[PDB]
C-alpha cells in the first residue's frame, strides 16, 4: 500500500437546515501536520524555579511547579479557530440563539516518514530520503487515563488555517509540588523570602506513561487511523446575551409626569418617595429604585485580585467572565486577555510576533466596584461618613486597598451567566473536575462534558535505531527522522435559528470598509484571524 | 506489504476481577527490539580456563567449562521485570494470596532490516539504507530440542522498560566438560594444582543446531510471526509467608502467672518443669519448650558453603532460599544477591554501572547455625563440655570450620517452603530437570512446568551475501546489516484476593516520602526498578 | 465498593505495619486494647 493514499482532505463547513428551525452545523477540518522526532526519548521530571519568584513584590510573578515531560506530542484541536473561519462565525453568532456539541471524530492519514542524511561536502548539503518502513506512533487515550491538558489556553492548538501546515505540541503534565513562598512581601520592604519546591507528598505522586496506559498503533506510510465517533453530553450553549440588571427587573415604578418636549434630555417625574406603594427589603416608608424589591441578584462581586495559597503555591482566584461596565474595569470582571500567534490569527507576515486584545463577553452582569458602597444599620437615605463604607476607604491601613477587593456577594439569590465562546482562540469543550461537588461552570470553556470527555490524541515518531546498538547505555543514538502526515476531524453541532419578535433590529457583526482588511489576505500572503464578539443577540431575562 | 504495519504495540496491565474473588491478571508487554548481524556465522566450540582457577585457595573462583557458541540470538522474556512495573507488583503482592501461570503468547512484528554503507569522505560518515528484501530469521523450538537456557539468571532478559529499546542475547549452551582441579588447596600452601579441561566423554556429546532441529521462518519487512498460545501446567504459587517455627507450633504450655503490671517487660510464669504434663521425645521427666513435641521440622540446615565435585568440576551445593534470622546470616539461608543492569532497574543515568542488593524471602524457616548445637546420649539439661558440640568447636582440626558447616538436618519430618518471586530481576517459570526422580522445587524460579515448558524464541539476521561469492572459502564476507523489530508478549495469570480474618492490619508495601524517588523518573530521564519484597502477607502454618 | 487497578507506573500510598506501631493493633500483657484512628481515602486520584 505504499503508493496509495489512505484518507481524504476536506475543510468544508456544512450548514444543514432542518424542520422547526434547527441546524446541523457540520465542521470538517483537515490539516497537514508536521512532526519532528522527539529530542529526548525519556520521561523527565523537571522542576521550575524562577529568580523573579523570590523577590519583594514580584510574588504574583511566581512560575514554580513540577513538570512531567513526556517524549510524546499531543494533537489538540479543541479551539474554535480550528473548525470555523471568520465567515462561519459571523453566520452562527449572527443567527443562532443557542448551539450545542454533538459528535466528533478524528482521522490521521497519508503518513510519510522521512530520513535526513548529512552531506557536509564543502557547504552543509541536506539529502532527504523516505524510510518507507519506519513507523509513526499514535495513541488514543479513550478513557482519559493520562492527565487532561487542553492546548487552547496556551495557543498550542492546531493551526487555524487549512492551507498552512501545523505542529502538535509536547505533552507534559503537572506533578505534585510543595511550593513555598512564605511570606508574601510588597515591592519595597526588606525581608527574607523563602522560595522552595520539592516534589509533592509521596501519597500524591501520579506518574503516567503513554506506553503503560494506552495501546499504541504503529503506522507505516500505507497505514491509516481513526477515532471512533464520540458523542457529547453537554448543556447547550446560549448565543444570546442578557442585559437587564437589578435596576431593570420587573415593573418599573409608575410615573406621574410624561415629558412635553422632544429629546432624551427632558425626563419624566415620579411621585415623591413616601407616597409610593409596594414591597421593600428595607424599613423607611420611602421606596427607591436602588432599594427596591427584585427577584434576585444578577451578578456578584468576587474578591478581586485575591491570591489564594494551597500546596502548589499562590494563585489568582478566578472570576466568572462577564461584560465590563461603563467604567471599563475588566480585571474584576474576569475579562480574558488572549495572546495570539503567527498561527492563530495575527498577520502571518507582521514583523512583531503575537498579538494582544482583551475580551469582554456581551451578557451584562459585571460590576463597577469603583462605585459600589455600604451603609449601616437602618440604611438612612443621607449617609453618615461614619455609617457608610466607600470605594475609597483604606482597609487594613493600606491606602489603596478598599473594601471591594475583599468583598464577596455570592448568594442563593445570585443568578449568573456562563462564559462565552471566544472565536477563535477560545477553548471549546472541557473535562469536568473530578471533585465530589462540581463547579457550576468553567472559565476555560463554555462546554463541560457531563460524561467522559473525548480522548487525547497522542503522537510520537517511532525511534529509528541505528547499528550502534541500544540499552547497556544512557541515551541511544538514532537516525534523524521526521514526519508529514495529514489529519481530518469532524466536529458536529446543533443550533436553533432566531426570529423577529420585537420591533427594532438588533446587533449583528458586519463588514465596515475599515475592517475587511482583516478578512482578506495581504499583497504578500498575510492572513489574520482577529477575534470577534460572540453571543451578540439580545435576550429578555425577565 | 512494504508500507503496512504487521502488528500492534500494547504494554497495558489488565486486572479482571471475577466471581468468588479470582482475578485474570493479563500482562501485555511490547518492546522495540534491536538486533545486530551475528559477527561469526559459525558454530564455535570454545573452552574456558581462567588463570585464577588454578591457584591456591582461589578454587571457588573456578570458571572452567565448554561453550557451544551459536550464531543465533535468543529472546527470553522470562522475568517479572518484563511484564509488570512497580505499581503492578505493589498491587498483586499487597492483595493476592496466591497466583498462578496460565497462558502465554509472543508475536514479532513491523520487522525492518537495514544496510549500512560506509562513506569515509574525509570524516567517517554513515549512510543508512533499507534492504527491503533482506530477511530476519526466526525460529521457535516448540518441542525444546535445543538446550534450555533461561536468560533471567544473568540479567540478559529483555528490557524491563516499555519506552526503551532492548537487545536479545547470544545463544550458547553447555557441552560436556572433563574439568580437573585436583587437589583442593587453601590460600597459603604450596602445592601443584592440576587445572585442565578436555571436551567431555564422547558418549556425552550433545551438538545441536537451530537449523537442524527447528524450522526457520524468514521475515521480510511486511512479514509477521506469532507463538501459538501456550498453556502452563504449574503448581500455583503462594504470595503469603509463614512465620511459626517449631518453637511456635501447637498448644503453648499453660501458664500459672499472668503479669500484674503493664509493659512487655514483665512476663508470666510457667509451672516448674517436672510438674508439666504431655509427650516428650526425650526421657527426663521435665518438659521444656526447646525439647517439646512438635508436628514436624519446619526448616532444615543444609551443609553450608559445601562444594561438591562431579565431572564438570566443583560447585556450591544449593540451599533452599528462606528468610534469615535475627542473626543476618544469609549465605547459609540461600539468600540471593542479584546484580542489576543499565536496563534492569538501576538508574539509567548513574555513572557507576550495575547495582547490588541481596534478597531474603519472607517465609520464616531459615536458621542461625551460630547458635545451633548438639548434646549427647540422654540429653541432660546442664551440659558436659565433653558431651556437647558447640557452634565454636574445631572440626577436623581446622579452627574455624564448625559442625554446622557439615550438618544436614533434612528428613521425612521436614516441612519446607518454595522460593519466592523476586520482582523484577527474578525468573518466572522454569523447565524441569529430566531426571528419573525430580526435585521438589527449583531455586531459580517459583514456577516449574509439569509438562513441556514454553518454547525458546530464536532470532538471527539472514546473511546478506555480497558479490564476493561464498563457499570454497573460510569465513564469507557480507553486507553490514541490522534490524529493528517489535515484539509483543501476553502473559496471563490467575490469583485470589485476600480477606480480613484477624484483628490486626498486616504488612503492605507502601510509599514513604523517602522512596518515591525510586518510582519516579529523574530531572534527566533516569529510571529505576529497584526490587521489592514479595509474599508479604502473613499466613497461619498450624 | 469497587476495587482499584494499576493504571500508572508508580506504586502509591498504602497503610501498613511498621515495627513501631503493631503495638497499636495488639493487646497488652494485661489486656489493653487500642483502636487508634487511621487515615482514609489514601488512594491517589486524577482531578483533571
Amino acid at each position: 500500500g505504499v503508493g496509495v493514499s489512505t484518507g481524504t482532505f476536506n475543510n468544508q463547513t456544512e450548514f444543514q437546515y432542518l424542520g422547526e428551525g434547527l441546524v446541523r452545523i457540520t465542521a470538517h477540518a483537515s490539516r497537514l501536520i508536521h512532526l519532528n522526532m522527539p529530542e529526548h526519548e525519556t520521561y523527565k521530571r523537571i522542576h521550575v524555579l524562577n529568580s523573579e519568584s523570590g523577590v519583594a513584590g514580584q510574588m504574583v510573578q511566581d512560575d514554580a511547579h513540577t513538570q512531567m515531560v513526556t517524549p510524546w506530542s499531543l494533537i489538540d484541536a479543541n479551539a474554535w479557530g480550528v473548525w470555523f473561519n471568520p465567515a462561519d462565525w459571523q453566520l452562527i453568532s449572527n443567527n443562532m440563539t443557542e448551539i450545542n456539541l454533538v459528535s466528533f471524530e478524528q482521522e490521521i492519514f497519508n503518513v510519510v516518514l522521512k530520513t535526513i542524511t548529512e552531506s557536509a561536502t564543502s557547504p552543509p548539503t541536506k539529502i532527504y530520503n523516505n524510510d518507507l518502513t519506519a513507523s509513526l506512533m499514535v495513541a488514543l487515550d479513550t478513557n482519559n487515563t493520562l492527565p487532561y491538558t487542553p492546548a487552547a489556553p496556551r495557543s498550542e492548538t492546531l493551526g487555524f488555517y487549512p492551507w498552512l501546515p501545523t505542529k502538535p505540541t509536547q505533552y507534559r503534565y503537572y506533578l505534585s509540588c510543595i511550593r513555598n513562598l512564605n511570606p508574601p512581601t510588597y515591592t519595597g520592604q526588606s525581608q527574607q523570602i523563602t522560595d522552595s519546591i520539592q516534589t509533592g507528598l509521596h501519597s500524591d505522586i501520579m506518574f503516567y506513561t503513554i506506553e503503560n496506559a494506552v495501546p499504541i498503533h504503529l503506522l507505516r506510510t500505507g497505514d491509516e487511523f481513526s477515532t471512533g465517533i464520540y458523542h457529547f453530553d453537554t448543556k447547550p450553549l446560549k448565543l444570546t446575551h442578557s442585559w437587564q440588571t437589578n435596576r431593570s427587573l420587573g415593573l418599573p415604578p409608575k410615573l406621574l409626569t410624561e415629558p412635553t418636549t422632544e429629546g432624551d434630555q427632558h425626563p419624566g417625574t415620579l411621585p415623591a418617595a413616601n407616597t409610593r406603594k409596594g414591597y421593600h427589603q428595607t424599613i423607611n416608608n420611602s421606596y427607591t429604585e436602588a432599594t427596591a424589591i427584585r427577584p434576585a441578584q444578577v451578578g456578584y462581586n468576587t474578591p478581586y485580585m485575591n491570591f489564594e495559597y494551597s500546596n502548589g503555591g499562590p494563585f489568582l482566584t478566578p472570576i466568572v467572565p462577564t461584560a465590563d461596565t461603563q467604567y471599563n474595569d475588566d480585571e474584576p470582571n474576569g475579562a480574558i486577555r488572549f495572546t495570539m500567534d503567527y498561527q492563530h490569527g495575527h498577520l502571518t507576515t507582521s514583523s512583531q510576533e503575537l498579538e494582544r486584545y482583551t475580551f469582554n463577553p456581551q451578557s451584562k452582569c459585571g460590576r463597577a466596584p469603583k462605585q459600589q458602597f455600604n451603609q449601616q444599620a437602618p440604611l438612612n437615605l443621607e449617609n453618615t461618613n461614619n455609617g457608610t463604607l466607600l470605594p475609597s476607604d483604606p482597609i487594613g491601613g493600606k491606602s489603596n486597598m478598599h473594601f471591594m477587593n475583599t468583598l464577596n456577594t455570592y448568594g442563593p439569590l445570585t443568578a449568573l451567566n456562563n462564559t462565552a465562546p471566544v472565536f477563535p482562540n477560545g477553548q471549546i469543550w472541557d473535562k469536568e473536575l473530578d471533585t465530589d461537588l462540581k463547579p457550576r461552570l468553567h472559565v476555560t470553556a463554555p462546554f463541560v462534558c457531563k460524561n467522559n470527555p473525548p480522548g487525547q490524541l497522542f503522537v510520537k515518531i517511532a525511534p529509528n535505531l541505528t547499528d550502534d546498538f541500544n540499552a547497556d547505555s544512557p541515551q541511544q543514538p538514532r537516525i534523524i527522522t521526521y514526519s508529514n502526515f495529514w489529519w481530518k476531524g469532524t466536529l458536529t453541532f446543533t443550533a436553533k435559528m432566531r426570529s423577529s419578535n420585537m420591533w427594532n433590529p438588533i446587533q449583528q457583526h458586519t463588514t465596515t470598509a475599515e475592517n475587511i482588511g482583516n478578512y482578506i489576505p495581504t499583497n504578500i500572503g498575510g492572513i489574520r484571524m482577529f477575534p470577534e464578539y460572540s453571543q451578540l443577540i439580545p435576550r429578555k431575562l425577565y
